[PDB]
This record gives C-alpha cells, structure tokens and sequence, in this order.
C-alpha cells in the first residue's frame, strides 16, 4: 500500500522529483517519493511499503 508520507528529509518547496523520488527511497527507506504541491507549497512526498 503506497502510504504517500510528507516531506520527511525534503525541506520547504520541491522541483527536482526526480532527486526527490531517491531523496526517500535512500535516505528514509520508502518504495519511492514524488513531489506535489500542497497549501502552495510543493513537498517531495514519500511513498513507503508500496
């Protein structure tokens, strides 16, 4: 179940999803991350036990 967890290690505001796609899955131990905006800011959601 792909649990989309906020931004833990990611700080403020996301572009590079890409990094933050391993910024999760390297860093924590998600399955993978993802950035979204969210109250206008984009955070580099993770996304763990997918």
């Amino acid at each position: 179940l792909c649990n989309e967890r906020p931004s833990q290690t990611w700080s403020g505001n996301c572009g590079n999803t890409a990094h933050c796609d391993k910024q999760c899955q390297d860093w924590e131990k998600a399955s993978h991350g993802a950035c979204h905006k969210r109250e206008n800011h984009w955070k580099c959601f993770c996304y763990f036990n997918c």
